[PDB]
């Protein structure tokens, strides 16, 4: 059946904005996962998980009689899809159970792991999500095998369809670099937002870069991809050596024995895949990666044997029984147990990427320190495992249950507790009057609150106006934020704040974070007034102001908007057309297509464009809240053509006279071109739509101002 | 960006069940189109339309100073996508304005027609939908040019994204038959559910079959395609000759001058397409089809000049200026006016498909009668134009406004008015108890109500339990409906109904249509009781019973379920896998994926399967409403394999012992295979889900019972 995608493969896809509708969700519209989890008997779940560890099923027998290693890998792959560039991937939505991740080569036989968990899932039902369960199982595997974890939070609600994520353009699984859709260019530069070296891998190739078994060059890939997953050298060493303290890899015969991945398997396979024709196809005969490595002398117990082995032997390149490059210890005795036959032992072995931890000079120093100070290794791995598994959960206010660590960690972008009375409605009215009397314009107030709030992204729940980080490095310096204008606004707001706070008794005080948002609201109110309309913009206080020391500057860089169509801003020239970037941004903001439409048309007329560009400002009453953008965009009296100087800027001329009326970008004009966007624009550009426009604009404005407000949610 | 569709192109697509979410809809949740339309000043809209007809715009100048022909073609194409096989297409959702239809070759330059209507759309806003306005505009065109229409109903609510429709498997626009994705097989047999001869055409090729200019062979294609749009020979002749009384075709130069269709055009084209490099690119120079024919001496006035010309001349094969086959009148004078140059006239011309109306012997008889009796032609055309434009609107209860024709037409599947008091809640309780006391079983009651209600399809809003047509030909004899069992159930219900109605005073009576549904409700309540759960199933009375004489048996054929996975039924063997047919059925029933899942699992355990097949009946307490289907399907203790006899039937055996536990079809096992459906099955197969399962099953049951209840809308 030929589809619109087939006929017009490069047309914009809006369906990403209408994912996760109430239609596809089996739960009632009022289901609240947090409330269900809070009633879960977490202790009981953990007891059942402990029991499961050594309850081997014949259809996928447990290595060494303990599923712990398999489950640690499962949990680490759940979390390991995360990219700091967009916040997408990670463990937080349980996406390992849907396409494409359920069938990525690097997730081979994790289908078995998840199936082993169905009886527990079934038993506890909606009170524990798959997403939480995959991580909790990892934790319990560690604890069962003697490693004390740093903690655990619940609260990852399940999702019910695949996430729309760009994982790369290759059309061949595991394609090596330099192909027609290469994710690499130049001196091994990985394209943003990707954080893996090949299509269908979690981070790097365990044989080495493009299969070349060089630990030194593999280290480079490890460092780059782990950095793109928010991990530094210490965390990376701790995680790799920590993980590979447990379990084994599987490569007992040739890979050609392994059949279809789960999404390709027959219906009789009932959601499992990679059925293997090699011997028994499982257990002692398992084939997963094609490597056959067991790292330690006690693969089911926490030990310090990983670094003892790494440093205590010299290593020789060899091949697994499937033909994959791996390393064996020169001159070693057979000291490593077999997973199934107590009569068999094996020499120590390592992956190319394990050797990276010794042969990369920077890793070597950390690895040696961990070898010499095993308590440092244990603590670092515990902290890194918690970060790995929680990095996409967002503010600590979302963390649920009795095992949440009290310690506040920098990567959580912490916000101080509020310890004082909040401003009330009378106060908010007084502050808005003061803001409007200061001389700050509608454009300034709306621009600043937009800049503050629109850093949020729902993918990892980072960003937003809480914290007033717009006043700190690096947000205060971002070009999209108009640093000089922003400075002048914040100076004026801080003076208002100081005078208000100085007049209070009790401990009542307003945060700058709140005032920035309230001042935005006043701008929108004033804009509606300018247009002859009474309007009320909702405002909820309770934001607090974070410090610079609570704000990791390098982590914050990934939130910089290098494209924000809502301010008609593009920092540079990208391969991806700007209207595609607009929809991407709308998706991060959690906006539907109607919300995106209404919001952008209003921001244009309120003066939110970077640099006060006239592009898309289709009104003769700037700073008045009207539906002018839509009415003028859709006027057939105007003809549009790209400029000679710049094909991405368009001029709108009177069709009869040739007179220039407007200019616009791709982001502006897509609303008059895309057949679904234009249908939305028509609703807002109709003669009966002014009040609808205002009300819908206020609603979406408020939505954006509240995106990070999990203290209320 | 590589997508799941790329990796696994043959996997089932559920996204067709989650269209039309509240996310994509710009109107509020409470918007009611009928409420808006009923307050429209329809007379004012018509006056504006009338003025438009002769108000030429320079960007698309009106032929003969009158846009009437253009708008008639627009409205005919809006309606002309309709297929009776599945009810998809038609004018009822205004899909002409979205992909792919907005960019089909046969819809070339209707983008201009719709753009001409934006000022009126804009003026009246939400009170008239695009869907309604396209049809109204065609009516006003006809009226303005002296043709009396049969009437008009409003009430087609706008939609906001493209409909999922299979329009064929060709990968090239207009591909001639016999290609690798040919829609023809055998002796020119067009594949169901298609109703056009080439990809991107409305019905047939105006040059002749695959371009061969033979009117006799063209007539075969006309008859076949029009029949597949629910039009018989008289209607077809009336419509083609009626339409081609007006306006002209456009083929003033070569088609290579014409550029990208709208979905492929540049952003600056602002939603229009087919920009032409030929001379002025419009008006006298227009190119649309490539044909250049003007049918009558007064293209802007109703006349009987089409048949005067068709029969008064002999015709010679010639070529348009674009090189298309068309026909000119031998020996004729220049009597046809030019569209722009009042000093030029032209000889009469015809399409190959126009000549079909004279050279096909059956058409010729009707054409001659219309020629000799043009009042008969006008009436037939009026009636057919109404049918064409309303055929997908559903029951007459949906028809809005002051111009609805009072005459009830057989094709409307009419339901008699109710002229008596309805049964109340107590009455319904009495009747449910009487039904259960009769000895009718849960299986009989559920199966019967399912059979009655589940003929509905939301594509054209035909079918459903209203009418009690299950008791009439042909429904009573459909194999899916188990004719002998059905007869015994209906006999028993009719005796209940007789006794109840005989005992009433005051005119109160219950219809059989209502009692069939109420009886099914009693079955579902009893099944819940059998499971240890007391529930009340909602029931709304007010259905009426239609007669055989009010039922077109030939038209009702297309509603026969030849695949109904909800009864594990497949009438024959199809190319399309049965699970794809299940999702198609769910889409026609308007079900989400969760709704489909719940409904199927409950039906299985209630005994709804045709023939009492055990396939999918994964319970040892049949006729109790439990979640056994899901618990048992998802039990990893059971292993599934296709049978030797039939690859589409699977045995489920104990994994340890080999003992046979169950059998199932593809429809059953897809819920344990597809990763999204399995995630749904898990929710309902969880230990906490009994109450949820019952409640959601009752809800979706009631939804299905009420699908055709537009009297309650
Ligand atoms: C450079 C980074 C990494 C690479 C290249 C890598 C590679 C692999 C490979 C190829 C396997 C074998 C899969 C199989 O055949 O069954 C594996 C196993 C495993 N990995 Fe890693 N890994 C990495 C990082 C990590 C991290 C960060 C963790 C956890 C903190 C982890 C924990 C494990 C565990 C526990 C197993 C054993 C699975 C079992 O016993 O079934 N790995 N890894
Ligand atoms: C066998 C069925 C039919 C064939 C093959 C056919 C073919 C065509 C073609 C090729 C055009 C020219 C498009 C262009 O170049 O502008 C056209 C125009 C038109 N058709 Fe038909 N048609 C059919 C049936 C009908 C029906 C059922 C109606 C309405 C009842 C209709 C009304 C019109 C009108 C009014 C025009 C003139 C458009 C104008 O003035 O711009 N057609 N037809
Ligand atoms: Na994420
Ligand atoms: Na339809």
């Amino acid at each position: 059946g030929t589809s619109n995608r087939d006929w017009w493969p490069n047309q914009l896809d809006l369906s990403i904005l209408h994912r996760h509708s109430s239609l596809s969700d089996p739960m009632g519209k009022d289901f609240n996962y947090a409330q269900a989890f809070e009633k879960l008997d977490l202790a009981a779940v953990k007891r059942d998980l402990h029991a499961l560890m050594t309850t081997s099923q014949d259809w996928w027998p447990a290595d060494f009689g303990h599923y712990g290693g398999l489950f640690i890998r499962m949990a680490w792959h759940s979390a390991g899809t995360y990219r700091t560039a967009d916040g997408r991937g990670g463990a937080g939505e349980g996406q390992q159970r849907f396409a494409p991740l359920n069938s990525w080569p690097d997730n081979a036989n994790l289908d078995k792991a998840r199936r082993l968990l169905w009886p527990i899932k079934q038993k506890y039902g909606r009170a524990i999500s798959w997403a939480d369960l995959l991580i909790l199982t990892g934790n319990v595997a560690l604890e069962s095998m003697g490693f004390k974890t740093f903690g655990f939070a619940g609260g990852r609600a399940d999702t019910w369809e695949p996430e729309d994520v760009y994982f790369g353009s290759e059309k061949i699984w595991l394609e090596l670099s330099g192909g027609p859709n290469s994710r690499y260019s130049g001196d091994r530069q990985l394209e943003n937002p990707l954080a893996a070296v090949q299509m269908g891998l979690i981070y790097v190739n365990p044989e080495g870069p493009d299969g070349n078994p060089d630990p030194v060059a593999a280290a480079r890939d490890i460092r780059d991809t782990f950095a793109r997953m928010a991990m530094n050298d210490e965390e990376t060493v701790a995680l790799i050596a920590g993980g590979h303290t447990f379990g084994k890899t599987h490569g007992a015969g040739p890979a050609s024995n392994v059949g279809a991945e789960p999404e390709a398997a027959g219906i009789e396979a009932q959601g499992l895949g990679w059925k293997s024709a090699y011997r028994t196809g499982k257990g002692a005969d398992a084939i997963t990666s094609g490597l056959e490595v067991t790292w330690t002398t006690t693969p089911t117990q926490w030990s310090h044997n990983f670094f003892e082995n790494l440093f205590g032997y010299e290593w020789e390149l060899t091949k697994s029984p499937a033909g994959a490059h791996q390393w064996v210890a020169k001159g070693a005795d057979a000291v490593i147990p077999d997973a199934f036959d107590p009569s068999k032992k094996h020499r120590p072995t390592m992956l190319t990427t394990d050797l990276s931890l010794r042969f990369d000079p920077a890793y070597e120093k950390i690895s040696r320190r961990f070898h010499e100070n095993p308590e440092q290794f244990a603590d670092a791995f515990a902290r890194a495992w918690f970060k790995l598994t929680h990095r996409d959960m967002g503010p600590r206010a979302r963390y649920l249950g009795p095992e949440v660590p009290a310690e506040v960690l920098l990567w959580q972008d912490p916000i101080p507790a509020v310890d004082h009375p909040l401003i009330d409605a009378a106060d908010a009215a007084e502050l808005k009057a003061k803001v409007l009397a200061s001389g700050l314009t509608v454009s300034q107030l709306v621009s600043t609150a937009w800049a503050a709030a629109s850093t949020f992204r729902g993918s990892d729940k980072r960003g937003g106006a809480n914290g007033a980080r717009i006043r700190l490095a690096p947000q205060k310096d971002w070009e999209a934020n108009q640093p000089e204008q922003l400075a002048a606004v914040l100076e004026t707001l801080e003076a208002i704040r100081t005078a208000f706070n100085g007049a209070q008794r009790g401990g009542k005080q307003v945060s700058l974070a709140d005032l920035i948002v309230l001042a935005g609201c006043a701008g929108v109110e004033q804009a509606a007034k300018n247009a002859g309309h009474a309007v009320t913009v909702p405002f909820a206080p309770g934001r607090a102001d974070a410090s610079q020391e609570q704000t990791d500057v390098e982590s914050m860089a990934v939130l910089e908007p290098v494209a924000d169509g809502f301010r008609n801003y593009l920092k540079g020239k990208y391969r991806v057309p700007a209207e595609v970037l607009l929809v991407d941004k709308a998706q991060l903001l959690t906006l539907s297509a109607p919300e995106m439409t209404v919001l952008l048309g209003g921001l244009r007329v309120l003066g939110a464009n970077v640099g006060q560009s006239r592009h898309g400002v289709f009104t003769a009453r700037e700073q008045a809240l009207t539906n002018d953008f839509f009415v003028n965009l859709l006027d057939m009296g105007t003809e549009w053509k790209p400029t000679a100087a710049d094909a991405d800027v368009f001029e709108g001329r009177d069709r009869a006279t040739g007179e220039l009326k407007w200019t616009g970008t791709r982001v502006d004009l897509v609303f008059g071109s895309h057949s679904q966007l234009r249908a939305l624009a028509e609703v807002y550009g109709s003669a009966d739509a002014q009040e609808k426009f205002v009300r819908d604009f206020v609603a979406v404005w408020n939505k954006v101002m509240n995106l990070d407000r999990f203290d209320l949610a």
